[PDB]
């Protein structure tokens, strides 16, 4: 599923991501924009052989199991395939664990490089929430 901007904002808020660990909803929408272009099916291979999955490009190195990332962990206790669902529940639950890990949203390199410090409220501008 490819979400619309306000549609995703609404789903993230419904799943309790809005202001989670102090990160306003626009931060989460901005991160998703640049991680996956709002596409739940997005997958991208990393040079280290791990793969990133879903709207928030959660990495198989630490967070989910894909059965082909040697030496990795599965700290969200989910198959990475669960992170590609049209329903964002698994991605949200796992993102909550990641963002609580110590470095906040800096875990998402695209968030650090493209969203952090910017006018992230623009991402939820005009949305019925
Ligand atoms: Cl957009
Ligand atoms: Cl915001
Ligand atoms: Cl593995
Ligand atoms: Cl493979
Ligand atoms: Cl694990
Ligand atoms: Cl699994
Ligand atoms: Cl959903
Ligand atoms: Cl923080
Ligand atoms: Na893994």
């Amino acid at each position: 599923k490819v979400f619309g901007r306000c549609e995703l904002a609404a789903a993230m808020k419904r799943h309790g991501l809005d202001n989670y660990r102090g990160y306003s909803l626009g931060n989460w929408v901005c991160a998703a924009k640049f991680e996956s272009n709002f596409n739940t099916q997005a997958t991208n291979r990393n040079t280290d052989g791990s793969t990133d999955y879903g709207i928030l490009q959660i990495n198989s190195r630490w967070w989910c199991n894909d059965g082909r990332t040697p030496g990795s962990r599965n700290l969200c206790n989910i198959p990475c395939s669960a992170l590609l669902s049209s329903d964002i529940t698994a991605s949200v639950n796992c993102a909550k664990k990641i963002v609580s890990d110590g470095n906040g949203m800096n875990a998402w390199v695209a968030w650090r490089n493209r969203c952090k410090g910017t006018d992230v409220q623009a991402w939820i501008r005009g949305c019925r929430l």
